[PDB]
């Protein structure tokens, strides 16, 4: 036996988590190469951010933006994924 | 019969969790009445701080501190308990 882990678990890819109207997400302005990248609530882990200018979004509009967690081109340093935690 | 909600519910009354040595936790610059108001990961809604300038710390002593959600007296703005949301 294995204990499941979270529903939101990528291990081994980008979470590509696309946002619905109304959905919160993260941006940290020193992790994220440029200010596209993102983080859904699943994936930003504040333990990656101590002392870094962290600013929340809502996704207001129809988009086709996607979660960045995993996506090594998006970040300056190594993330350690919330739904990795156990 | 009324489904029960998440475990980290409060209204009615403050938070309270008192912080583990390891466990993350949030500021809001604009938020916090000072530097020393702070919101448990239960807590924290990223949908109340959009554009603010939020900060994470990790609990790195034993502390008596505790999470503040639900205290008006450290607050500038309402909040939305994250836990409160389902
Ligand atoms: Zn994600
Ligand atoms: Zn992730
Ligand atoms: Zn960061
Ligand atoms: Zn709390
Ligand atoms: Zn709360
Ligand atoms: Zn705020």
């Amino acid at each position: 036996r294995l204990g499941s882990g979270d529903v939101h678990k990528h291990t081994g890819r980008n979470c590509g988590r696309k946002f619905k109207i109304g959905e919160p997400l993260y941006r940290c302005h020193e992790c994220g190469c440029d200010d596209t990248c993102v983080l859904c609530i699943h994936c930003f882990n504040p333990k990656d951010h101590v002392n870094h200018h962290v600013c929340t979004d809502i996704c207001t509009e129809f988009t086709s933006g996607i979660c960045d967690c995993g996506d090594e081109e998006a970040w300056n340093s190594p993330l350690h994924c919330k739904a990795e935690e156990q």
